[PDB]
């Protein structure tokens, strides 16, 4: 989930 957010941001 941390990386999903990194990608999104
Ligand atoms: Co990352």
């Amino acid at each position: 989930l941390a990386e999903a957010l990194h990608w999104a941001l």
